[PDB]
């Protein structure tokens, strides 16, 4: 089997991407944020604290003939940015782009943090990291990919995020028309439950490539690119007037700037992030200070190859017995 679904930016800045997901019988379609940095499929629901719902589409398990309460199971997740959600669990039928899993754990939110409440376009998250991170207690549950894996033509999914444009998540196959050149595969460590790999280095604009190992995670659920302070300083030093602002919470730059590209290494291959991808617009409405799309990972504790990096590539998440990651230009 295979699946193929279009993913769409939630706003003009590509702050996140949502993908329609069918849950239950008859189908209830919710737009979920596919997140390769977590492993819970959770949704706004009929059980979510009313004051914490602001425009989201909700899953109502009582209206699904295939929904079954998973007796005694609860979940609670804290994301590294400070966001959180929690609740109880159903199993139900879940389909993505024509690919169907029966008995998928669907985690029904009773509580969500303000950040989720304020994101009216995101109806929940669909985790695509390793199932070892799943928060369901007392019986840990599998991700949608882990459940689907055996039935897939090939045990893979691919992320093809668009810059200010729709993109695609495919399951079970690699669309060879979707990229240029060849896909370069690189080793993955699953020790922290993430799609963790090591970049071979970086370049700023037309500058010379610096060979240096950068360990980080491929995370579709994170907007920006978070890298060591040394690397990020070298990037912003090429932008006149750029500076790190504690009051703003990162590097900002004059909106009148033309940003240089940023290149990252995958083995001997190179992925180029165009300068425009790194512009996240005015810090507040009408401001001439703009927020940078490359930020320091210092104090996060891990480097994060978020959407800013991933959307510059066609990315293969290979879930074979020994997982690997592939990157191609496009
Ligand atoms: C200080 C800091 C700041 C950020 C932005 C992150 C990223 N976190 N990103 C994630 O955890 C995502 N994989 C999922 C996610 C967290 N919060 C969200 C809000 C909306 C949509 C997705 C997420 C971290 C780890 C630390």
């Amino acid at each position: 089997s295979t699946g193929s679904a279009t993913t769409t930016p939630i706003d003009s800045l590509d702050d996140a991407y949502i993908t329609p997901v069918q849950i239950g019988t008859p189908a209830q379609t919710l737009n979920l944020d596919f997140d390769t940095g977590s492993s819970d499929l959770w949704v706004f629901s009929s059980e979510t604290t009313a004051s914490e719902v602001d425009g989201q589409t909700i899953y109502t398990p009582s209206k699904s003939t295939t929904a079954k309460l998973l007796s005694g199971a609860t979940w609670s997740i804290s994301y590294g940015d400070g966001s959180s959600s929690s609740g109880d669990v159903y199993t139900d039928t879940v389909s993505v782009g024509g690919l169907t899993v029966t008995g998928q754990a669907v985690e029904s939110a009773k509580k969500v943090s303000s950040s989720f409440t304020e994101d009216s376009t995101i109806d929940g998250l669909l985790g695509l990291a390793f199932s070892t991170l799943n928060t369901v207690s007392p019986t840990q549950q599998k991700t949608f990919f882990d459940n689907a894996k055996a039935s897939l033509d090939s045990p893979v999914f691919t992320a093809d995020l668009g810059y200010h444009a729709p993109g695609t998540y495919n399951f079970g196959f690699i669309d060879t028309t979707a990229y240029t050149g060849s896909i370069t595969y690189t080793a993955v460590s699953t020790k922290q439950g993430f799609w963790e790999w090591t970049s071979t280095g970086y370049a700023v604009g037309s500058g010379t490539f610096k060979s240096t190992s950068i360990d980080g995670i491929a995370d579709t659920g994170t907007t920006l690119l978070y890298l060591p302070a040394t690397v990020v300083s070298a990037y912003w030093a090429q932008v006149s007037g750029a500076k790190s602002s504690s009051s703003v919470g990162g590097y900002v730059f004059p909106c009148s700037a033309t940003l240089p590209s940023f290149t990252f290494g995958v083995g001997s291959a190179r992925i180029v992030i165009p300068g425009d991808y790194i512009d996240f617009g005015p810090i507040s409405t009408g401001s001439s200070s703009c927020f940078g799309g490359i930020q320091s990972s210092a104090g996060i504790g891990i480097n994060i190859f978020g959407d800013v990096a991933l959307k510059a590539a066609f990315v293969v998440f290979n879930g074979a017995t020994t997982p690997t990651l592939g990157f191609a230009s496009k």
